[PDB]
């Protein structure tokens, strides 16, 4: 048994009337010659890539074919409140919900997953992810790598853990609340360490952290370099080389990797430091998948420029909101707070100006655990990381920023509605620190 090929999502656009059809559906995958109980967008495990095009209205129907309740969230979508599927946008089983998604923003890779109000971390484990692809007028000037699941490839990395019985393993209990869920399987667009046949030339990966609690930091086999060419919210000024790329839970990088001669190297992710997954098999650079390269040549090029990035604007007079991130030091469901306060769907914390530049201070000062995050309804530009100035491959669009024992500084702001019954969210992105308070409700 040669590895398994790369699974490639399908990229799904607009029928004749403008709509998309999802439905939530239990299936079967088999892991490991096991066969388990999964869950998917369209299929059996995670989810299509939907292709949207700035400035074109789109229609969504969900239908919820669960036997419980869910929402669709647009992970790094600039939409309204009412469309965003955070937790108040309940869909109940056999259930269906339509949203006019209206793109307004630059090209980027952006995801969607559940968001149903402490059951997030499950909806997620059982394995409904999908993507969201972003393109405008500008990206596709470029001529970067562009053959969807060829030399364009969607990279989502999960770790699972399964029962002796083949099955996915999660229970959201005292520790995992703690710690997070995670397990020892680590799937590659649901694939145990597939194989993918690229072309000679770049290599273009839109990776995506879709674990629930594990961190992950992307190199090569043979440590030659990634080309960050975006972040979560789309495309940097410039090309950042590095030798690794840390990825947070639900951020996305896109990287370009060369291609250049006829032998095989892995893209892994090395040992992290957070509580608990360094353990083996993570205490070793474990493989993510194999690139295998074919004699084709591709036409895709990394340009010395990609795009330009406005100017930060001046910091003075701007509001200040302080987010303080706390854990409970030992009603383990309402343990996780901001602002000593754990998520109450009904209560939305403040609310933000539309339009007005805010800073957004938030803090986990106060423990050592690692929380990604997530500000819904923007993308943002990080001010101060972890209480450094970014690093350069996460100084452009952001909806995400490391809170690690320390104080991050984001520049915020709202282009879009989001009334007292369809909130926005903001919360760590550790899925079961969410499901457990650490998640505020702001209107707009
Ligand atoms: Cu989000
Ligand atoms: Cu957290």
């Amino acid at each position: 048994a040669e590895r398994p090929t790369l699974p490639i999502p399908d990229l799904l656009t607009t029928d004749a009337r403008n709509r998309i059809q999802l439905t939530i559906g239990a299936g079967q995958s088999t892991f490991g010659g096991k066969t388990a109980t999964t869950w998917g967008y369209n299929g059996n495990l995670l989810g299509p890539a939907v292709k949207l095009q700035r400035g074109k209205a789109v229609t969504v129907d969900i239908y919820n074919q669960l036997t419980e309740e869910t929402t669709l969230h647009w992970h790094g979508l600039e939409v309204p409140g009412e469309v965003d599927g955070g937790p108040q946008g309940i869909i109940p089983p056999g259930g269906k919900r339509s949203v006019t998604l209206n793109v307004d923003q630059p090209a980027a890779t952006c995801w969607f997953h559940p968001h149903q109000h402490g059951k997030t971390g499950r909806q997620v484990a059982m394995g409904l992810a999908g993507l969201v692809v972003i393109e405008d007028d500008e990206i596709l000037k470029l001529m970067l790598p562009k053959q969807w699941g060829i030399d364009d490839v969607p990279v989502i990395v999960q770790d699972k853990k399964f029962s002796a019985d083949g099955q996915i393993d999660y229970q959201l209990d005292v520790m995992t609340a703690a710690v997070g869920w995670f397990g020892d399987t680590l799937l590659t667009n649901g694939a145990i360490y597939p194989q993918h046949a690229a072309p000679r030339g770049w290599l273009r990966l839109r990776l995506l952290n879709g674990c629930n609690a594990r961190s992950l930091n992307f190199a090569t086999s043979d440590n030659r370099p990634l080309y960050v060419i975006a972040s979560d919210g789309g495309l940097l000024p410039e090309p950042v080389k590095v030798s690794e790329l840390p990825v947070l839970m639900g951020e996305r990088f896109e990287v370009l990797v060369e291609v250049n001669d006829n032998k095989p190297f892995d893209l892994v992710t090395l040992p992290v430091s957070q509580m608990e997954m360094a353990i083996a098999p993570f205490d070793k650079p474990h493989p993510v998948m194999r690139i295998q390269p074919i004699a084709i040549s591709a036409s895709g090029a990394l340009p010395d420029t990609l795009s330009s990035l406005p100017a930060l604007p001046s910091l003075e007079g701007l509001t200040v909101r302080k987010l303080q991130l706390s854990m409970d030091p030992m009603d383990f469901h309402h343990a996780n707070k901001i602002n000593g306060q754990a998520f109450d769907m009904n209560k939305p914390m403040f609310a933000a100006a539309k339009g007005q530049y805010e800073r957004w201070v938030i803090s986990g000062v106060g423990d050592m655990m690692l929380h990604p995050f997530h500000i819904h309804g923007t993308q943002f530009r990080i001010l101060s990381e972890n209480g450094k100035p970014p690093a350069a491959h996460r100084a452009g669009w952001k909806d995400t920023v490391k809170v690690e024992g320390n104080v991050s500084e984001v520049l915020v702001k709202f282009n879009h509605d989001a009334p007292k019954e369809h909130a926005y969210m903001a919360h760590c992105h550790l899925l079961e620190h969410e499901d457990t308070g650490m998640m505020l409700g702001f209107t707009v």
